[PDB]
């Protein structure tokens, strides 16, 4: 399927374990869908001092369209030193490995795979 519905943990960014994908633009997009597919990804939503408290490269999901099944239609944009690959909507969160951390809440999102 070209979509894939997923229900994503949302982390704390102080509880995150490891705090980001990997060294590079392409690696960081290959890994955050692996784990998207393996169910092993969560989701920390962007304020104010969250973003230098996770390392670079990031990966946010970004709405892609205005939501079928209460699942917000995603897709994938990298970040690295102020460069997107990549061009989407608003940020619902940078995306990081998920290895046991509990969530606060889950959003719901239909992933563009």
């Amino acid at each position: 399927k070209t979509h894939v519905q997923l229900s994503l943990p949302v982390l704390q960014v102080r509880d995150v374990l490891v705090r980001g994908f990997g060294d590079s633009v392409e690696e960081v997009l290959s890994e955050a869908r692996q784990h998207l597919k393996d169910g092993t990804c969560g989701l920390v939503e962007v304020e104010k001092g969250v973003l230098p408290q996770l390392e670079q490269p990031y990966v946010f999901i970004k709405r892609s369209d205005a939501a079928p099944h209460g699942h917000v239609m995603v897709e994938l944009v990298a970040e690295l030193e102020g460069i997107q690959y990549g061009r989407s909507g608003e940020t619902l969160g940078v995306l990081v490995p998920h290895v046991g951390e509990i969530p606060v809440a889950y959003r719901k999102v239909l992933l563009r795979k």
